[PDB]
């Protein structure tokens, strides 16, 4: 059994010539080389059966790839695990092996407007197919966005991925949340839990703004401090947006805050397209029903030369609806069986 870093890694004979590549709350993830398609793959191992919440993420995770197939949503090539349940102790996502990550990719190069324009069609085409399946990603930020030697993008795990529900969307002031403090939503911190589709339109916004500075835009600290620069930015909210936050605690939070205007965008991206602003401006809108929508990104004038209606598939059988630990451990069990 090839021992990576501390780690094992029961991934043969089919998989050998292991590379660690990085480690973090989704699992190990690996590059190896499949002796049987001749090519080098990446191999997420992941041990979700002490805690009921990595059991859960898990099965997210199986059942939304296993049924998704898009160019830009990375894939799930095999499935390594024991063949009985007394003995799985782990679980072996084999996946296509990418160069980077937009995350690393920020870190060291600066973005041509031509890349920043691919790369952004590539998120809004793939996201549309994950939202006409009835599904949110939760999580979309530069680390979930795998880059190959062409520039062909991929989104990345859907652990924290959920069937939208708009009519459960309604929460008090300051709930829990778990998904990125960087790429939340205003509204995230205010009145909802993240049930709708604008949720990942506000975090494509983000993504976008950090690929033309490569600075991320509202670094926020904390849970309040996150929603404080989104207001640093966008101003105080108008009237019209503060009448649709019915939740007293929030709005009474946002009344009692000084004025605050608009920084205009020409002003953090004197150096940015005309149009890829306006898109921004759209995106990153504060009140979640006047934010545009997936549809709506793609057929911006900014995106004209790759949009293609023909050309941005749709999902087949969209999700129709959204427990012991013991039990999800046998519903993957059931679920990763096709590969045995
Ligand atoms: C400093 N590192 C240098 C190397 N970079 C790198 C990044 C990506 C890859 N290829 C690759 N192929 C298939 C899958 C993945 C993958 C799945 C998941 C993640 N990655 C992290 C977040 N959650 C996931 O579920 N990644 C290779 C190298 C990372 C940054």
């Amino acid at each position: 059994p090839e021992m990576v870093r501390g780690q094992v890694f029961d991934v043969g004979p089919r998989y050998t010539n292991l590379s660690y590549i990085g480690e973090g709350a989704y699992g190990m993830v690996c590059s190896a080389y499949d002796n049987l398609n001749k090519v080098r793959v990446a191999i997420k191992k992941i041990s979700p059966f002490e805690h009921q919440t990595y059991c859960q993420r898990t099965l997210r995770e199986i059942k939304i790839l296993l049924r998704f197939r898009h160019e830009n949503i990375i894939g799930i090539n095999d499935i390594i695990r024991a063949p009985t349940i007394e003995q799985m102790k782990d679980v072996y996502i084999v996946q296509d092996l990418m160069e980077t990550d937009l995350y690393k990719l920020l870190k060291t190069q600066h973005l041509s407007n031509d890349h920043i324009c691919y790369f952004l069609y590539q998120i809004l085409r793939g996201l549309k197919y994950i939202h006409s399946a009835n599904v949110l990603h939760r999580d979309l930020k530069p680390s979930n966005l795998l880059l190959n030697t062409t520039c062909d993008l991929k989104i990345c795990d859907f652990g924290l991925a959920r069937v939208a529900d708009p009519d459960h969307d309604h929460t008090g002031f300051l709930t829990e949340y778990v998904a990125t403090r960087w790429y939340r939503a205003p509204e995230i911190m205010l009145n909802s839990k993240g049930y709708t589709k604008s949720i990942d339109i506000w975090s494509v916004g983000c993504i976008l703004a950090e690929m033309l500075s490569n600075r991320p835009i509202f670094p926020g600290k904390h849970y309040l401090d996150q929603l404080n620069h989104i207001l640093g930015i966008l101003g105080s909210p108008s009237q019209e947006d503060l009448n649709c936050i019915i939740n007293l605690k929030a709005r009474n939070y946002l009344l009692s805050l000084p004025h605050k205007n608009k920084v205009p965008w020409n002003r953090l991206f004197p150096n940015a397209d005309s149009k890829a602003l306006d898109l921004l401006d759209k995106m990153l809108t504060f009140n979640p029903h006047k934010r545009i929508e997936v549809e709506q990104a793609l057929a911006h004038p900014y995106l004209e030369q790759y949009y293609d209606p023909s050309d941005e598939p749709i999902a087949e059988a969209p999700f129709k609806f959204d427990l012991p630990k013991e039990k999800l451990k046998e519903l993957i069990f059931e679920e990763t069986a096709r590969f045995q």
